């Protein structure tokens, strides 16, 4: 068992971080070894009219076979140790990965109720070292190792996403019908049907023997533990006032000097004079309105358009568990909730954005400008800022912080010819190949009363499992340096948050967001 | 000692044609530059807000508001071509060379005289006192480009040079609302916040080390090489149109007179080729698929905002609407014995062909009827919003996979050289400013101040500054630019465009003999270029 | 202060302009010399090194840090004027 | 901890004033610095008077005029507000055995320097055990 | 200081370290009678 | 009070057993100055 942190020291201030993370894992059989195709479905509340967003019509392939995922923040570094990386350090990468499991127990069920040891059976273990399997990381269901290291954790059942066909012909409220809302079924060349049997080599355990990994290696490129401030308007060289103060007090501003027609510099458009600093040349685009809340419609349904960085919308909000951070000691169902309001000033906001005509008459007159104010379509409320769009070869944007406890920590590049710049939910993002997924199952105990020719499930003894697990994951970190005179931004412990760290009279415990970005860094 | 001067003056540009169409351009550089004082030694922290020009409605570009550390550097910068090159010297490189690099940067200070005022004015030598010379060559303070206000070195040799007083930009909030002439609703315009989380104040006392010259000693940064791209002296004129085969004609004219005009023989409906419309039959030029697009449109004139107010979205490409326009002053390429304020303008009109034209394209709908009805297109003329004059070509985007572009264009005296890589995780493409971007580090910003002379007048509780004497110093600047750059070619059968002193332009070059001079902007890609 | 040199100390350094004398004084005069009003200003450099420990994390819980806020953040900025301040800092946060 | 301390002194410059006030050099003068190396003059740091170099680096900055505490001969009984009379309250000059006086140009080597020389002091070193910038909440009842 | 203000007045402050307390403990007679009298504990109330 | 709080547990800070298998620890050294039984006989009354 380890889940010490070491902080080794290198040359020239780079550090590395050994996290050890270890964890006593529960595991009860399946509910049956039957691999099954579940199509899943809403059909009532997404034919309501105006029930879009809430289309749930999928299908999937439920496999009788649990996850074990490492892939979250919280599984590896405790708050304490998270401070200590956040404030200290300014980039991160990461090095290795290896998993090992020991101590497993096998245990059955008879009758009040007796708990058998069953020596003779075995735990049935698979890592994919050959990336076979679809990659479907536990993280964005909130379903990865628990975030402490004493209670037991249990590994998530395991499923994938099959193909389907849908359409849903989008409605208002009091639209007349109900607009086209059907399930297709499927087509027969996407079909993948995969089984852990025949993707990868099964490992079998007992009460008496280990398992390890080897280290898989990360290629990755660094994350920034730091976040730039700087939008168009503060890059380049300020104008010279000529009219400095002679006061202080904030009602003394400074005037800059010569009028707006008559100033020198340089503007990017130019039928007319005006050199002011909405106008002035800047070198490139920070950020870029991306057209908020589209939902575009795909062979499978639809889905929402995803954001590269938030003001609230776009910034990404975490639903999670007790496992995962919610408060022990609460009862009943309701996850808790944040907003992780990230420090980046690479945003975007809307109501302040506005289009003019050409001709540039300079007090604009109504017919000559369109505002946030203004319908598209007929409609009052949607206006020009939700259909717009100006990514363009001049936009440049930051990768998605770390979020601590719940967000991934690495993620898989996307087969495809064409790839994406950044990935929304990792920070992260493995290129040639990714760590392999592992995956647990519990042998059969058979009763004498099996045989073939019965249709229904096999008839089995209540069996069960546990066993612990140990994951090393290790990075490697550059220190700062005090490049101002003032002191930055930290994260600390005070008269308000204390308590969220230390537990409860029940002893439970709680995690709570950490803002990672959390250092000024010049951008230009 | 004192009395010996100890670097030369030079602005002898020279050409080493070195083997295999390469040409090594030296450009040498010098300047005599004056400083006076600081204003004030401590730095201060000052926040600008012309709420009286844009609380009237519809002034929403005319806004002003920021906040910057005015500080008691000055900045020497010289990135700008006028700084290096003369315009006979661009004139032989748009003509004769194709492509251009960046090799290397130097700068060195000599022969520094520091000068104190004694009772009219009387003016003598302080042989003892200082000049404080600083170079920021790891990049720790923000880069200031001077061109962007052009407040670069000046672009004559013989007349001196005063250089940009040093400031830079410190983090501010303010949300302003659009309105227009006749908006009731007084829009929220607010000049004020700083968050904590983005504080950040540069002290050069404290960020660089610091030399204190005198008269009699130099300071030279050594050479910095840059790893640059290349920069075309050529432009692209195939627009989508005219790239690939065109179509094959059956009845060529067979009179001599432009006229007359060739004939495709085949149906619109017959015509053979691959297309992009899946339920269309016709195959037309504007319709007959191409590799990819050149050029993207944009929405003109789009002002954006973000947690630091409102801003122009930049345009890679113009056809004025997107072209840059630049504006300078005496010291910079105006008549030079012109009276009055206003700076010479113009508007660089470039060649590059790859731009837009949007009162020229429409869109219309899937089921595409040739005789398009009014309900079925969308012209460049109808409203959207209701509004007027804006059009759909006001909110468009075509930006996507496909879309190919060319880098700006260099420009000539105004325009920069180099500028720097955006330390973002995810770089841009290019740069609106400069032709070239510093990948690795672009070379330090080189900063001075004259050295606090102070009278007797001096104690730790005195509120006021320091009481200084009246001290100004001027030195010698030199430096040296290193191109290298390949020649141009002749493939074609008719000569290209090229520069060259037409007797209409030509009393804007040759120094008119009242005194003056100027530097009139010349175009800087001239030969066209083989897009595909 | 946190720290006591056991054997010696660095030198302590002294500065004296020398007398301008006029012409018109000599050591036989019971009053005190005449001088030229004389002034002197210099540069002072030095170099103090130290030995650190970085620090590690062996509570659970975050410790107390030294940070910038919405309330003190204009003590660490200079005012428009070309004020500044150096607004004192504690110095032995982190619980042994 | 502490490790090396140095110093040096460099670019002087002595100056003049001639009365309306006009300012001129001087070269053929000194500025006279002297370093007490061996700690033979009194120790006598300026915070106790609060008047050592200024701290913001953009600024000039002044030294504090030198002067060291003499030997004394003084008695005052206590006395509290609403007691009659005046309690003894006298100065008695010195006791001559216990008194010594101090001068720099007998004490400590001199160099005068003039526009076009430094002096470094020598890179010194300490002795000094680990400050340790942390804190002990740990009253006696939360011992064992 | 503020640089830029005038006057004579010093700024002052006092540091609170982070790490008595006078008014809280008192001293007994040996004999302990827990519900002490007043004759066998000192207290800080007293003159 | 905020400065205070040292939350600790084993798991986090420390480095299996069964019937069957054994744990040992390091030998440890001391370097205590020793403890003596002599007596010392001078008093409240009795000194010298």
């Amino acid at each position: 068992f380890n889940n010490q942190t070491e902080f080794k020291f290198l040359e020239n201030g780079w550090v590395e971080i050994t996290a050890n993370s270890s964890r006593l894992v529960h595991l009860n059989m399946p509910e049956s070894e039957n691999y099954r195709r579940v199509v899943v479905n809403n059909m009532d509340k997404t034919a309501v009219n105006g029930n879009m967003a809430l289309d749930d019509i999928h299908a999937q392939i439920v496999t009788p076979w649990s996850l074990v995922d490492a892939n979250a923040w919280g599984v590896w570094f405790n708050p304490g140790d998270w401070q200590l990386i956040v404030n200290t350090m300014s980039e991160l990468h990461l090095v290795s990965f290896e998993q090992e499991i020991f101590n497993v127990v096998l245990k059955t069920v008879s009758e009040t109720k007796v708990y058998n040891n069953d020596l003779t059976a075995s735990l049935m273990v698979a890592l994919d070292s050959n990336n076979t399997m679809p990659f479907t990381p536990a993280a964005m269901r909130s379903e990865t190792l628990g975030f402490y290291p004493w209670k037991p954790t249990i590994p998530t059942p395991w499923r994938y996403y099959f193909q389907w066909d849908r359409t849903l012909i989008p409605s208002h409220t009091g639209t007349s019908g109900t607009p086209t809302n059907i399930y297709h079924g499927t087509d027969p060349d996407d079909v993948q049907f995969y089984t852990i049997e025949n993707s990868v080599p099964v490992h079998l355990l007992r009460t008496g023997d280990e398992f390890a990994t080897g280290t898989f290696f990360f290629d990755c490129k660094p994350c920034r533990l730091t976040h730039t401030w700087q939008t168009n308007r503060a890059l380049g060289l300020p104008p010279f006032l000529n009219s400095l103060p002679q006061s202080e007090g904030a009602t003394n501003f400074g005037d800059i000097g010569v009028q707006q027609d008559k100033r020198r510099g340089v503007t990017q458009m130019g039928n007319t004079n005006y050199i002011t600093e909405a106008t002035i040349m800047r070198p490139a685009e920070v950020g870029y309105s991306a057209p908020y809340y589209s939902f575009e419609a795909s062979t499978q349904g639809p889905f929402k358009t995803p954001i590269a960085a938030g003001r609230a919308d776009g910034n990404p909000r975490y639903a999670f568990g007790r496992q995962h951070g919610q408060k022990t000691t609460t009862t009943g169902e309701t996850p808790e909730r944040f907003t992780y309001i990230a420090h980046q000033d690479t945003g975007r906001y809307p109501e302040g954005d506005w289009i003019q005509n050409i001709n540039f008459n300079l007090p604009v007159t109504n017919d000559n400008v369109l505002l946030p104010t203004d319908p598209i379509g007929g409609k009052t409320g949607i206006n020009y800022t939700n259909i717009f769009n100006t990514y363009g070869p001049l936009t440049a944007l930051n990768n998605v912080p770390p979020v601590y406890p719940n967000g991934q920590i690495w993620d898989k590049e996307f087969d495809t010819d064409l790839k994406p710049r950044l990935h929304v939910n990792a920070p992260f993002v493995c290129q040639n190949n990714c760590p392999g997924q592992l995956f647990v199952k519990v042998a059969p105990n058979l009763t004498n009363e099996y045989d073939p020719d019965a249709s229904a499930n096999m008839s089995r003894i209540v069996t069960y499992s546990d066993f612990w697990w140990k994951g090393k994951l290790v990075f490697k970190a550059k220190l700062r340096a005090s490049h101002t005179w003032n002191p930055i931004q930290q994260m600390s412990i005070n008269v308000d948050n204390q308590f969220n760290y230390v537990p409860s009279n029940i002893g439970g415990m709680k995690i709570v967001y950490e803002k990672s970005q959390l250092a000024p860094r010049k951008l230009y």
